[PDB]
């Protein structure tokens, strides 16, 4: 569980927001891209895995699961690439709610930036710092530190 | 010191590599940009502070210290923006050595990607995972978790 992440792709303003969620904590990273491609996904995972100890990624769709570019990045970064089938139905709901939450935050900050990417990074900040009490940022660090010890 | 970061800018292939170093751990994040501008620096800090609890940033030069765009991002993200004067001369040496190390790693991976940005992210990965025995990635998480507790 310390090492398990889930990919998630959502759309706004004719652009794609690619999100990785640390399952156990709810901590996220995100970026705006013109379109989801294998190359964009591969690069995003390479970034993520240099920053956090990513053991397993549940891909967001079959195209990213299939993509040899994505598989190559997962190989490079030592990530187990897995499907994203919601064997637990709770997971669909969790991601749906998360996408709705993020879009709400982006709306709340949208006038504070010209570019969507800026607003998305503001939303990442607010999401990760929000106390639910601990924040997602606190939880991911505690979970991983506990694992290291 | 859990919240103290240092900016560092280095050049390769006619491009700029912007680096943030977590001082106590040596953990890094980095990006390739066409040129250092206040806007590029501001966006980079916004990303960083959404991902780690950034309390203080020692800016890499006087232009980024002065920049009202950089100050705006530091205001937004709750970061204390400070100068980067090496009152401790060991700071110069540490950064210079870090730049040399990163460039060495980039060279070792350079043929594994067409684009410099990919090679830089590979270098970030290798640097953060390298055991020196703990890695910088382990050190940052331990330092921050101890602080939360
Ligand atoms: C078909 C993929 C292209 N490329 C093939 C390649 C080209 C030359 C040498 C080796 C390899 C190779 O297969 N290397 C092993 C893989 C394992 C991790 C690298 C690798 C790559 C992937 C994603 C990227 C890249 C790059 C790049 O070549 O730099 O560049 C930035 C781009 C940014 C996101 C965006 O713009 O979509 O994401
Ligand atoms: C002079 C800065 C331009 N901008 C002014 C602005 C424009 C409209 C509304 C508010 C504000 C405003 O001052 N907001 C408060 C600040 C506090 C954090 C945002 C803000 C900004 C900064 C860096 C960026 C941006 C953007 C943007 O407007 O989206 O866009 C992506 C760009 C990517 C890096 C690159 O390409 O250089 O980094
Ligand atoms: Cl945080
Ligand atoms: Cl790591």
């Amino acid at each position: 569980s310390p090492g398990i992440w889930q990919l998630d792709c959502t759309h706004l303003e004719g652009k794609v927001i690619l999100v990785a969620v640390h399952v156990a904590s709810g901590y996220i990273e995100a970026e705006v891209i013109p379109a989801e491609t294998g190359q964009e996904t591969a690069y995003f995972l390479l970034k993520l895995a240099g920053r956090w100890p990513v053991k397993t990624v549940h891909t967001d769709n079959g195209s990213n699961f299939t993509s040899t570019t994505v598989k190559a990045a997962c190989w490079w970064a030592g990530i187990k690439q897995e499907d994203g089938i919601p064997y637990n139905p709770q997971s669909q709901g969790v991601i749906e709610s998360m996408n709705k939450e993020l879009k709400k935050i982006i709306g709340q900050v949208r006038d504070q930036a010209e570019h969507l990417k800026t607003a998305v990074q503001m939303a990442v900040f607010i999401h990760n710092h929000k106390r639910k009490g601990y924040s997602a940022g606190e939880r991911i660090v505690d979970i991983i530190a506990t694992d290291i010890q």
